[PDB]
DNA sequence: TTTTTTTT
């Protein structure tokens, strides 16, 4: 009897996945017995427990067939168009509500009674950054509705201040919260083709330690970042399109996504000020350094890097209305379970110990 | 039963559509029913919500093939053949005709019902570049016929002026109008072979902001770009057929196409000079900026980048007489629609207070 | 019902098309009932309207088929295979006899019926032609012989003159009548391979304002073409065979064709000019630039710059028994044609209005 | 009925063709009916005349075949394959008797009734080429046997002489007669190990005026030619094998075969020098140019370029027994023609005349 | 009936053959008749004699296959993978075994019923091998297992002593009974980065002549060798595996083989000189030099640098214990020839001859 | 696999 390629395809889409290897791998695994399998009954992964059961007969039958690898290249083939599909077509609104969704997704599953995560840790970790800076919660607020509009010239922001200021910390944050890459131009500039390259197709972009020129007065070591940056003006603005390159690959043409530079204390040419919609700037402070030291589980667990922990910061602080209306029905649930998990008193004493730098429990 | 390759070779052809994936992905979307399709109920994209009903039965037996991207591979080579064919038959006055249709195809959906967009708006956007230069449209139709007549050695138009004076803005609507890709030629002299092999098949290009070299004189940073371009003389004459590259295939032969070249104020050799048939000076003046500042939702919208801004001006100002045959018919429809919506007080009216640098709009 | 493999070939002989592309468009065509096709009503391309009402029953068949591409892959290599036969078996006089029925068929449908070329106009051209430089009938069936006799190291010939003087014009000429390439020597020395790959199986080649060095006194910014040249003696020579390489593909050994290099008066190495059998020397003169002036339908239509002028030079010119005894009978009938359509009086008449530098026209 | 591809190969075999495309357009000719065959009536090319009444009935079967280009593949591979069983087991002089049986075949049809040399300029280029060196036919039998021997650090001769003084036109008859291949050493190291590859199975290569350095005291420009020369030792003695490289195809380890190269009096390194038997050179007999400038059809029909004309001299000059065995019947044969159509007063006649450097055939 | 595939890859195991084209080539020959077979009549080559009448009904079947090539790859895949295993899973004492074995083959090639080689001139070779330093046998038969032990530290000898001493030529006949290569190290170390590749996967290794780095006090000419010995500490001692390289190509990880030392008479640093187990100088011996003066022929069939005079010479000297314990077989065998063919005197004839510098076979 | 990338 035949394989369904068509059950093959039904995975491959609601798995996501598009690594030709890992489908192959993943379905494989179905061909044994759902009902003794040890790892459906350890519930150790959902991409397999709450499929096994459905797809063990026509994994029997795939096992038996001389054509696997073709029956997968079809299935991958079938999410990539669905990708580039999406890439043309949903607005960047729509897209960021997709974002979100799979982060609301990962969470059920973190906080569940399968959950190893402990809210209460999590929710450590936004007192902490939520001390980061001023008004914290509006800035992001902030931040994400500029990246959703994309407003020509109005698209990119500075972090500036010096070593452990935070800043890197934020920005992987951001960029796990949004979905982009990170690029490195202090390159000489015959490389930063392939380096622009990496942006194809991304939402946001993130140009990390961006190193000035005669910053070494304060011993800060010189580049070319700053002077590459200068001469890019036309990517930053986002006003017109640009040519992207990979290796292998013909070039494509698209809009230059917006993003985030990272810098210490160098002098910024008034040419390269301009470009910019909004400068943070980070400072050390010392009762963070002492709070950490004290509750360094959040270190420990990467809480503080993550774009969960901002998302729970969002749901805590935000209005129910700023978000996607679809997805409003989601967060009304969150805000609810949290609102059950914690009283204010109880979020507040933890904000009290980080100003006090105590460590967040007690 | 079986697919009819014929009926997705329809559809390709009918969405214009050459990326293999993305009519593979778009196809696929057909197999559920049309009567519940919430993007056809909801009239999202044209080219889905007007073909869903066809080609559904079509589409449910394709998802059941094996073949898929077989079947979507021969479609895309139809779609390429025949723009292959055209480009060796057409005039050059049909295909600038056949672009005009498309563009007036998408005017047509912009300010229709469902068009989100504000004519009066995107007829402030005219008012602007209107006051760019003296006799803007009377030079947008020199430009026109300087294209389509492609005389050897009279072919390139040189644009100078300083930072922020609006010349890469002009080349962003001349290329969107005629179709064609930028290309940046401050490069070294080996990937420059791939760089010009976007130009294939191509009606324009725009070199994009060639750096001369000594201009730190005028403060300009200084690179490869004019001393590299005189390096390519017959490429600017086209005079003679010359080869063309891309990567992983042979080469092609062709005529390079005409085009525009944009700088700062650098010296150019005259052996270069001797090239362009005409140079037009870009000045920065404060009552466009002042307006400008007071009119963002230009920006914002990227009215003033816009293919269709330019065309809607030619529509305002030039005869019925000058456009060819066929798109007159169109043309008298759309000038009778202008008319009907804007007296000449109120043009005259926003070029006013563009003039004194208020908001456009009163 | 099942595709004729052998009409589609058959079609590809008799258009000598060999792009698999702009094959498959073409066929493609004729699907449609040739009974009301509007190409064929108004006449436009010969390739199709004399085509259309034989291949439609065919073109039927094959718009069903599944093969499309492996269909016109094999006819494609028909057509290769019979240049390649022809290339290793004919005299250069028989191809070159070939060449000139062509373009003969060309000009009967370019003056014909449809008649879309003024003579006039065309024999205008022939007059500035002849003006540009002494004796140059004669000078055309110099090179003539010289490229078909194909001495060995006495194949090339040299054209030096400033910016303007018309070199270039006149090599584009020769290059359109005999059929060849042009090729762009001034280029890292690597690519070099790929680039005169395409000089495999030509008749005839071009090197454009080669670039030298020593100019530099008068501003000729110099570069690899003089050095590149100087290295490939023996591929001017032409006593031994060479390699020459495809992308894709494994090397082609021959000999390399004859031809022309242009130069504005840069310094040569006296081993090359050991090996150009002849210079010309090219000079601007004002009173042909008064002319073109006056007369710019030379210009737009390309007239004084295509082979095709050329050849009506030739049959103004020249005897009868120059030609080979097969054509001789379509050069009586082009010759009478002339006299009939011109009097001595009107050419004298126009090449008067060239020499005053007046429109040729009067 | 099906084609036969053993049919087919037979005639691979049989004009040992080995190209693809070559045979593909060679055996379609066949298809139309060799009764009227115009090549067979004017007995144009043999490789047609001789076969296409045997081939006729499979070739109008191949003529409808879906597989054409597949059947040449195969026919093709074993013409290769032939050629590599022999390149393994023969001998040297196995080897070169077989490629002089092949030369002596040409000339019985070009000396034939076609006729359409004539022995006598042959002759005449023989007296040229025994004038342009003393004991011409000494010499060459010398390199023949060295070439046979093959013996290391001895299987390479030089000619460093100037420009225009005849080394090449003496490097190509020699090629010519065995066989060899040309190579191009000028080029970057890292594909010149491509190049290389094309000395798979050959008996004898050439290295081209290769660019040395110091020779800029006499305007040779310096290069890669010695560089990379003075690297390759290992190939120059013919000490091992190498793995030599193809296109889409396996490398193949053999040993490199011997030579000849060519200069101008560029440097030369001792460790160089040292790989050679013989390093010698000849420069201009004046008297030889004014013999050519009016001998000129030795030059048009590459007469004194071509194998032929030194396999003539042997015939002439050297004893029977100096032969190979077997062909020593061709050989006495041969002898017998030429002494019956020329007297030695004749060809003496010829060399005083070259000697006295005038028209030779009074 | 059809091809056995079977058969034809028997015939690839049986002959060892690994190349697809030798491998047809080949096995189409025994299509004709065997019972006639001219080539069995002759005995020429026993890859065929051997062979043909077996598979002879097998290659008539073979021969009208359509499919050839298609069998052919599979077989010379079967030989591949055969090394591929062995080369896996066995011993470098297994690994020389078989070395032997071949080399021993290439005895009974050279010294079998043709003799093309003089077993008395390669004895000869054995003469002037033996008589070139003290000992020499033993000298071979210590740095061999030396070798095959591969002990870490103990792995490096160090030849001194001046130019044309010897030392290379040795080298390179050991490098023929083991495989392996000379490697450079005189220059800056982003060269010795990719040169160390070279290295990868050899059986053993040796040094080219090190132009040692403050060897010019001496007066002998450097370059950076000593410093970056000195530094490569690792390498030499094969302690512990390390990184290796190449041009385009990722990094591998191996043990670094061991190997030889050359150097004229250069400085050494004691940390460096540590490295080696041995030190040793050759010298030129005038003697040796006017013996193989007198003696060419063993220069003429390769015979001095071939390791299988080096055989011969262990064949001679060691007792059959000291050789694999099964090919002591062979061994004894050629013991029997040696003994039987040759005198102790002729051979004592021919050493004296050496140590009188006068030629060998008198 | 070639190519492009890499290497320069
Ligand atoms: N505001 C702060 N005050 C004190 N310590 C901080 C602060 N922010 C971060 N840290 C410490 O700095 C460490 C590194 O943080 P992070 O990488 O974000 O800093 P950064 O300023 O972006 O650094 P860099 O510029 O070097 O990448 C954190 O793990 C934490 O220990
Ligand atoms: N003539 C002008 N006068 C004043 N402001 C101008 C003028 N032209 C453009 N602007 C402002 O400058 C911005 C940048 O315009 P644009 O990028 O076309 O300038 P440019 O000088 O042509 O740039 P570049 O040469 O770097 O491509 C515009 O969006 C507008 O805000
Ligand atoms: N002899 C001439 N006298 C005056 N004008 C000339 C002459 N020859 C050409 N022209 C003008 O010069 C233009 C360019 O001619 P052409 O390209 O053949 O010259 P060129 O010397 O080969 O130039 P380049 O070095 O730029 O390639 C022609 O289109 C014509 O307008
Ligand atoms: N000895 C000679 N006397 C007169 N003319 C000669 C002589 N040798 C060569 N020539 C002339 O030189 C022409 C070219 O010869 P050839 O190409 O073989 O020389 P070459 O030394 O190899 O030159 P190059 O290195 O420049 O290619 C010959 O066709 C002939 O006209
Ligand atoms: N000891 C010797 N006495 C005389 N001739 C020798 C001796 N050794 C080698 N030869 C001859 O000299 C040639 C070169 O020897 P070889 O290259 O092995 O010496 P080398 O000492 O390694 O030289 P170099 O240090 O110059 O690279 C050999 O091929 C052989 O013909």
């Amino acid at each position: 009897k035949q394989v369904s390629w068509k059950l093959v395809t039904e995975y491959a889409m609601e798995t996501k996945c598009d690594d030709v290897l890992l489908l192959l791998g993943m379905y494989l695994e179905f061909q044994y017995s759902f009902e003794m399998c040890l790892k459906c009954i350890k519930k150790e992964q959902p991409s397999h427990y709450k499929y096994h059961e459905k797809h063990y007969a026509n994994a029997a039958i795939f096992a038996d067939s001389k054509n696997q690898k073709t029956i997968c290249q079809q299935a991958v083939d079938t999410v990539l168009a669905k990708k580039r599909v999406d890439s043309l077509q949903l607005t960047r609104e729509q897209m960021l509500t997709n974002r979100f969704n799979d982060l609301l997704d990962r969470m059920d599953i973190m906080f569940g009674s399968t959950g190893s995560a402990d809210i209460e840790e999590w929710m450590a970790g936004v007192a902490w950054l939520h001390c980061l800076l001023p008004k914290m919660d509006s800035v992001v607020y902030d931040f994400l509705k500029c990246m959703v509009y994309n407003i020509p010239k109005k698209r990119y922001w500075l972090f500036k201040g010096p070593i452990d200021s935070g800043k890197t910390t934020l920005a992987a944050a951001l960029l796990e919260l949004c979905g982009g890459k990170a690029l490195n131009v202090n390159l000489p500039l015959d490389r930063l083709n392939f380096e622009l390259g990496v942006a194809i197709d991304q939402f946001l972009v993130v140009f990390e330690d961006v190193k000035g020129t005669g910053g070494e007065s304060r011993d800060l070591p010189s580049g070319q970042g700053i002077n590459n940056l200068d001469n890019l003006r036309d990517y930053l603005d986002g006003s017109v399109k640009v040519n992207l390159e990979k290796k292998h690959l013909n070039k494509r043409t698209q809009i230059f996504p917006p993003g985030i530079v990272t810098m210490n204390e160098y002098s910024v040419p008034k040419t390269l000020q301009a470009r910019f919609v909004k400068q943070i700037d980070f400072r050390p402070k010392d009762y963070l350094k002492h709070c950490l030291e004290r509750s360094e589980f959040l270190l420990e667990k990467r809480i503080i890097q993550s774009g969960i922990a901002l998302l729970l910061m969002l749901i805590w602080y935000r209005p129910v209305a700023e978000f996607a209306q679809s997805i409003q029905s989601r967060i009304v649930e969150w805000k609810e379970r949290l609102d059950k998990e914690f009283s204010l008193s109880v979020y507040q004493k933890m904000k009290f110990n980080v100003a006090m730098g105590i460590g967040v429990l007690d």
